[PDB]
């Protein structure tokens, strides 16, 4: 065909506005700017498609192109730095964004950055709340111009051709995005190419994905039908290795009710009984043991009653009239420096930054949420991620992507009261993709850049590889009693969290 | 309408049947090797047989190399509700009352002796292969053994078998399988390959006459041209193999050397593809080196050569054994320089590093390649030869290589260069086998540097074992111009120096692609 050369913002408002969803790429759209002088020569060496997929970091890369460049790496290094820090934005296209944002639009990020670099520019710039999703190449371990990434992209989103433009520099890229019946429109700096394009008819791994995320949820479903009290192992180690059967605490049935929410009703109905018979359960005070399992002189914890109390909340079992109550012996419960407190005892003080997050969870579900005495509590856990302390863990949970994950729930799901935490939460989110390999450290990941508006499909492949044969993926230790360094878990846990991620990405 | 097999009695008949195959496939359980499943141990409560175990989905997991033992054993901790530590008693018990079918293993043996082609096919767990192949010699009677934990398959997925008749060249129609498991057999006999079900006091035999018609090898043929592009090209432009060197293996902000002949000498001798070109135009470097005095290298060209450094061994050896190998020097002009190596010995007999008493060292894999030149020109009986195989013997009878020698650190490099000892002077070193090769049959996939996985695929193959695994994860980590990542093959212990190159790594990737092809 033959494009439409537009030069009248009018002649592209209107344009725009008869559509959608609108793709934006980054690169000279949204963004503009020894040995070898010319960076020109890295980006098109072979070797940067394996950093643009994630496959390799820049310090790999870099090594490689010393040698195939024949440049020092030092000098490959400062003036790659040198680049990612001239990047501006370009006003334009900026604001031709936050239009397309209040008009209630459908706006995608599709990218090939590497990692490294989107964790920079996520940190950088603004503009990144105005898209719905983020599809970064490094997160996808696909890169344009493979149609792959585009029918990821179309599938992820649920998105329809038609009714679609897609904005970038690249002929190739606008090229494969038309095959799929998009509508392309090329940014030259003088003038914009459009080519309307007629969209409608109808990734390539629903076979296989679709097949294991059956076999997990069986799997997970015989178990806690069998055992509606989630059970639980213990050992001292976070892969329960040589772990003994315990199952005697409450806090893991309430965990998955929290997390898991694809389970059949007679499952979710038969696991919150158990979250009720609970004969720990003085008043709207919960205990994590069992009486049979209580330590004698063991305090209710507020950890286990704001996941009980918010669950049991939030599905109709019980009125914010009978939990208010409690909600305020918790705001008694603060500490000297204003922080609340992990027990129902003035003699076992400690905090933890995790139990304060689902502590402020119930405030503002309650209608708590600007009381003037969450300010203490809610600072200490903006402090606990803002310094990175969060990656030496808190004191009952150890892995550093469990504060992360249960931090985004409050801030998804009351974004008004915690606008200052998004952008600082998801930069961590995206340095620490792939950082390790427990399934439901991935799982975590996954779920929470997800809701954060980012897709992680790294993660979720290797998520799919831990599986076992029976569906259920291998045992994780969520917590741990510290004085005696007791880890808790289940392959219930596991799996639950790992279900929930290929959900959340279907 | 089904077919109805030949029920075979008589012994005189088994081995008529038998001899009119060329190829014989057996599997290792309960057809040479048998075991009690039952242990009733101190505790009562779960399970009691290991057959339950086995039964198990997760053995699969276990059996294809993706978990191991302890692994899948707290896993069935939670399926079986049996616990962590009763479950471990079982496993051993049950291992532990492995014994041989003797008349099964005579089978084997005869076969052997009749010159056959003969092929072990068997799921088996990684860590309990490394124990079998140490408790029972039969393993010399095959021509190649493929067992699960060393491929990522298990049986009876067709995948498996597609793999053996493509690996080892089979012609199945003259190839029966040995094996009890019926669906095992059923699968086999879809592919052509006539069957022979083991029973108590009964064979069953069913000829298959076959002749109906793997699948990564168009991806793998890809890789591997860009890869031997990749190689071609860096060795034509540097002749004089490069290298880069810093503070770790990974050889991140490596600055450029490129002043050491012993790269250029390690892929002459390592990869055996190199274009005849290449061959010539390396070979030239290594004759005309700077520090070539007498017929005695220096690890350095002379430019780059510190105060007083000596000529070494290692360098040494590996040129003549390579200049012996290739016709380009003769047996009668190595031997005087042998006896330098010889009266290089130290206190207790092993032969040191340098040609100099004033720098006083040893390397384990140093002495290999240094016996390995010795027995390759007639030495290999030489009385002062004693304390310096011992010395390599108990380095790897103790486990120490897993503590790396003074200038390899990588355990597999020891293992890698005791292997073209053992494999190549047999009977010369007989001892040294199944120690060896066990050790490299517990690490395989225990690393993701390209170079050490190509280092474990070409070692077990030369002792007899396909290493599919590792084979596999060297495909992924190639980059997308066809070489694969650097790697710090040795190092200055003073100072803490790797030495590596990208040729480095893409030379021995590419033979471990060869010698599995
Ligand atoms: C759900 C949740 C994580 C709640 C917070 C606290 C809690 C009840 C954790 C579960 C396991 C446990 C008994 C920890 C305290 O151990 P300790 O015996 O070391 O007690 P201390 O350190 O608090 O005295
Ligand atoms: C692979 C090979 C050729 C091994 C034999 C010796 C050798 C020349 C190694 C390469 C690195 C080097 C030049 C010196 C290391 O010894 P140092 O300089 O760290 O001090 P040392 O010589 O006293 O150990
Ligand atoms: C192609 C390119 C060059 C350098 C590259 C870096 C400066 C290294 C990182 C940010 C991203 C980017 C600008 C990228 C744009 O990606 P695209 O917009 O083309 O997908
Ligand atoms: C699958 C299996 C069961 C138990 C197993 C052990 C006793 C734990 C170890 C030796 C090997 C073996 C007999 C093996 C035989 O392999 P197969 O002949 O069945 O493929
Ligand atoms: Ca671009
Ligand atoms: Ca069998
Ligand atoms: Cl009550
Ligand atoms: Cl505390
Ligand atoms: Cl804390
Ligand atoms: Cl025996
Ligand atoms: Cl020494
Ligand atoms: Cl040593």
């Amino acid at each position: 065909l033959t494009p439409e050369l537009i030069t009248s913002l009018q002649e592209l408002s209107q344009i725009l506005d008869r559509y959608d969803t609108i793709v934006f790429d980054l690169g000279d759209v949204l963004l503009h700017w020894k040995g070898i002088d010319d960076v020109r020569k890295m980006v098109k060496h072979p070797v940067w498609q394996d950093l643009e997929k994630g496959l390799i970091n820049q310090e790999f890369a870099l090594t490689a192109l010393s040698c195939e460049l024949e440049t020092p790496c030092s000098k490959l290094k400062e003036m790659l730095e040198l680049s990612i820090a001239s990047l501006q934005v370009n006003p334009l296209m900026v604001e031709v964004l936050r239009v397309l944002h209040k008009k209630d639009k459908q706006i995608y990020c599709l990218s090939n950055v590497d990692l490294e670099s989107f964790s920079y520019l996520y940190k950088q710039f603004d503009f990144w709340k105005y898209f719905d999703g983020i599809y970064v190449s490094a997160l996808l371990q696909l890169r344009k111009p493979n149609p792959d990434i585009f029918q990821y992209l179309i599938s992820s989103a649920s998105i329809n051709t038609k009714s679609t433009i897609f904005i970038d520099d690249k002929s190739e890229n606008l090229q494969e995005a038309a095959n799929f019946g998009i509508s392309t429109l090329k940014y030259n700096k003088d003038n914009f190419e459009y080519t309307a394009i007629e969209g409608g008819w109808p990734q390539n791994m629903t076979p296989e994905i679709h097949k294991k995320r059956t076999l997990g949820e069986d799997y997970l479903n015989l178990r806690l039908r069998k055992f509606p009290f989630c059970k639980s192992f213990v050992s001292n180690n976070v892969e329960l290795i040589g772990g003994e059967d315990f199952s005697k605490e409450i806090f893991s049935t309430a965990v998955i009710l929290h997390s898991y929410t694809s389970l059949p009703d007679d499952i979710i109905a038969s696991m919150c009984h158990e979250i009720l018979n609970h004969d720990g359960q003085n008043k709207l005070r919960w205990c994590f043991y069992k009486n049979e399992a209580r330590p004698d002189n063991f305090p209710d914890d507020l950890n286990t009653t704001s996941m009980v109390l918010s669950f049991l909340l939030n599905h109709n079992k019980l009125t914010i009239e009978k939990i208010i109550p409690v909600a305020e012996q918790m705001i008694a419960n603060r500490n000297e420096e204003g922080i609340i407190q992990v027990y129902f005892d003035d003699n076992r003080p400690r905090i933890d930054a995790i139990v304060a997050i689902n502590v402020l969870y119930l405030m503002h579900q309650i209608g708590y949420g600007e009381r003037k005495e969450l300010k203490e509590t809610e600072a200490f856990v903006f402090d606990f991620l803002i310094s990175k302390e969060y990656l030496k863990g808190t004191r009952y949970y150890p892995a550093p992507d469990v504060f992360l994950f249960f931090l985004s729930r409050l801030v998804v799901d009351f974004p008004d009261q915690f606008e200052k935490f998004h952008k600082p939460l998801t930069e961590m989110l995206i340095t620490r993709v792939n950082c390790s390999t427990f399934p439901l450290e991935r799982a975590l990941r996954i779920i929470a850049l997800k809701k954060l508006g980012i897709v992680n499909r790294v993660d979720f492949l290797k998520l799919l590889d831990t599986q076992l044969a029976d569906g259920g993926w291998p045992v994780y230790g969520l917590f741990i009693a510290p004085r005696s360094n007791t880890y808790f878990g289940s392959r219930e846990l596991s799996t639950a969290f790992a279900l929930e991620a290929l959900h959340i990405l279907s």
